[PDB]
C-alpha cells in the first residue's frame, strides 16, 4: 500500500516511527531539508525529545537517504533510511557522560540547551558508548515540511499507539489534543 | 560495467579502495575482516596519517550497500557507507575541535602513538566538532583476501597500478 520513495522531496516532511534491534523506540520527523525532530519512547534516554535539531540530510541512493548530525551533549548520529523496506540502521556515538547520567538529557532539550554544555564540559567524554543497530520502522505519516505540530509535546506512555491507531492527528496532520 | 556486483557481506570484506571526496580529501581504505578496517590517508588535512586494526561494526544495509561505523583514537567518529556497484560511497567523520585545531598531532602511524591521541584528546577542546558528511568517488577497487597484513603498511602495497 506504502508509495515507492523515490526522491529527496519523497523522504522529506516524513514522521517515522521505528524500533532499534536493542529495544530502543525513536520517533523522528524530517522537518525540511536541513532539519530534524525527534521524540524517544523507549531505551537509555527514554522521555527525552528534540526539535529544531540542524542536520545533513542525503538520498545516497534511489530510495535510501542518510542523516548526520551531532547534539548540544556532543552525541553523534548517522541515520540510514530505507522506507521503502521499512528498515533503518542507526549508530549513535554517545560521550561517556550520557551513558554514566543519561537522566540529565532526559527532558526537553531545547529548553536545556546551556545544562547539555556545561554537562558536556563538566563530564567525562571517552570512552564513547557506540550503539550501532538495525530498526524495524513501525508507522509513517506524510507530515508536510515544517509542520511545527509534528513533534511538539514529551512522550507520554501510549503515544505512539495512539499515532498508529490515527488517534492522535487531524485530516491536516495537525494535533487533535491541542 | 568489468566490476563484478557487490551482493553480499563476503563480496566486501576483503576489498581495498581509493576513493576522493568532493573536497579533495584522498583516502585508501581496506576492509581487512568482518570486525577491522586498515587506512591511509593520502590527500587533505590529515594526509599522511595512517592505522590498523581499527575495530568497526560493518553491517550490509541492503544488497550491494555497506555501512562502517567506527569511533578513534583520537575521539573522531566514522560512519561511511559504500555502495561499490555505483563506484561511489558517503562519509561522515565527526572530529573533535582539537584534530581540526592541531591536525598534525593525529599525522603519524596513529598505532605506534595511542597514548597520544587518547591524552590529547583530554588535553585540548572538543567542541564545536567539525563534521564532514560527503560524497566520494571510488577510484581503485582490488580483491586482496580477508586479514592480509600487505595491504596498508610503510611501504606500497602495489600489487596494482
Amino acid at each position: 500500500m506504502t508509495k515507492t520513495f523515490k526522491t529527496l522531496d519523497d523522504f522529506l516532511g516524513t514522521h517515522f516511527i521505528y524500533t532499534y534491534d536493542n529495544g530502543w523506540e525513536y520517533e523522528w520527523y524530517a522537518k525540511n531539508d536541513h532539519t530534524v525532530d525527534y521524540r524517544i519512547h523507549g531505551g537509555m534516554v527514554a522521555g527525552r525529545w528534540v526539535t529544531d535539531q540542524k542536520a545533513d540530510i542525503v538520498m545516497l541512493t534511489e530510495g535510501i537517504y542518510k542523516i548526520s548530525w551531532t547534539e548540544p551533549t556532543g552525541t553523534d548520529v548517522a541515520l540510514d533510511f530505507m522506507p521503502n523496506e521499512k528498515k533503518l540502521h542507526g549508530t549513535i556515538f554517545f560521550p561517556k557522560w550520557v551513558e554514566e547520567h543519561p537522566e540529565i538529557t532526559v527532558t526537553y532539550q531545547n529548553e536545556h540547551i546551556d545544562l547539555m554544555e556545561q554537562s558536556r564540559e563538566k563530564y567525562a567524554t571517552y570512552p564513547k558508548l557506540v550503539v550501532p543497530e538495525f530498526a524495524n520502522i513501525t508507522y509513517m505519516g506524510d507530515a508536510g515540511q515544517n509542520n511545527e505540530d509534528v513533534i511538539s509535546e514529551a512522550p507520554y506512555k501510549e503515544m505512539p499507539n495512539d499515532i498508529r491507531n490515527g488517534k492522535y492527528f487531524d485530516q491536516n496532520y495537525h494535533r487533535l489534543n491541542k
